[PDB]
This record gives C-alpha cells, sequence and structure tokens, in this order.
C-alpha cells in the first residue's frame, strides 16, 4: 500500500546513509594515512635546510 | 762560503712554504669532505622525501577510486 512504498523509500534513504557513512570512514583513514606523510616530508625538509645551512658555514 | 748563507735561505723559505701548503690543503680537505657528508646527507633525505610523495600520491589515488 501507500504504506509499502514510504517503507521501500525510507529503507532505501536508511541504506545508502549507511553505504555514505562507511566510504567516508574509508576515505577518512586515508587522509590520515595522507596526513602522517605529509608530517614526515615537512620533518625530512627541516633535516635538509640544517644540512644546507651546515654546507653554507662550511663554504664560507 | 756567502752564496751558501743565501742558498740556505732560499732552501729554508722553500721547505717552509711547502710546509705552510701541506696544512692549507689538510684544512681544504676536510672543508670538502664535511660539505660532501652533508650533501649525501641530503641526498638521502631526499629520496625518502620522495617515498613518501609517492605513498601520497597512492592515498590519493585509491581513495578516489
Amino acid at each position: 500500500g501507500a504504506f509499502g512504498k514510504r517503507e521501500q523509500a525510507e529503507e532505501e534513504r536508511y541504506f545508502r546513509a549507511r553505504a555514505k557513512e562507511q566510504l567516508a570512514a574509508l576515505k577518512k583513514h586515508k587522509e590520515n594515512e595522507i596526513s602522517h606523510h605529509a608530517k614526515e616530508i615537512e620533518r625530512l625538509q627541516k633535516e635538509i635546510e640544517r644540512h644546507k645551512q651546515s654546507i653554507k658555514k662550511l663554504k664560507q
């Protein structure tokens, strides 16, 4: 009946929302990982900077 | 006799000049070694960064997938 397609419609919305909650949690995890790698990169570039300044001193 | 007095001094002069240049070379040697170590380190660190950048590239694709 009318109350049968409302159910269907709502059940559909429900499952779609569950599907998107999951896709978002997976993306969240990848973003966290990207985040870590980025952090490391910045750290390594600071070390490079230190070495580059050491060289500069020595060159003079 | 007298030309000996002179020649001895010309030789002494050459001797100390060479002693000076030997020290100068030693100094330049360690400077270059140091600079060299640092460069090597820099290259090593840049490769690590390259690894991380590739890791990100991957993660971004799989995430976009």
